[PDB]
């Protein structure tokens, strides 16, 4: 079995910002959402391989995680808080894709999206 690359972090030819809502997105939104109780398991790409699930990146093509999220923060890979917005927003589908409702892990996820959508009707302007 194999999971796919990481999506980018890095990439020298595309545009980078540093605006207050990106700011805010990786000292409050992502601080606030890792430290969760039910963090772990979005604190990383999905590794397919580990968690004996090889349809995974069959059924889901276009990953996100929240390590993978703060390495976008961290390493200054946004132009906007939109993108930023997106990636979460696609952690969060992704999972409710895949998973059964009332799975462990979508519930987990709904405990963290909630305190997503908190934090965010609170961001700065742009
Ligand atoms: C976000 N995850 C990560 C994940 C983690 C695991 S898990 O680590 O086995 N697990 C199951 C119970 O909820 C806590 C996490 C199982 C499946 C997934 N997949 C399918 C995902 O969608």
């Amino acid at each position: 079995s194999m999971n796919p690359p990481p999506p980018e972090t890095s990439n020298p030819n595309k545009p980078k910002r540093q605006t207050n809502q990106l700011q805010y997105l990786l000292r409050v939104v992502l601080k606030t959402l890792w430290k969760h109780q039910f963090a772990w398991p979005f604190q990383q790409p999905v590794d397919a391989v580990k968690l004996n699930l090889p349809d995974y990146y069959k059924i889901i093509k276009t990953p996100m995680d929240m390590g993978t999220i703060k390495k976008r923060l961290e390493n200054n890979y946004y132009w906007n808080a939109q993108e930023c917005i997106q990636d979460f927003n696609t952690m969060f589908t992704n999972c409710y894709i895949y998973n059964k409702p009332g799975d462990d892990i979508v519930l987990m996820a709904e405990a963290l999206e909630k305190l997503f959508l908190q934090k965010i009707n609170e961001l700065p302007t742009e």
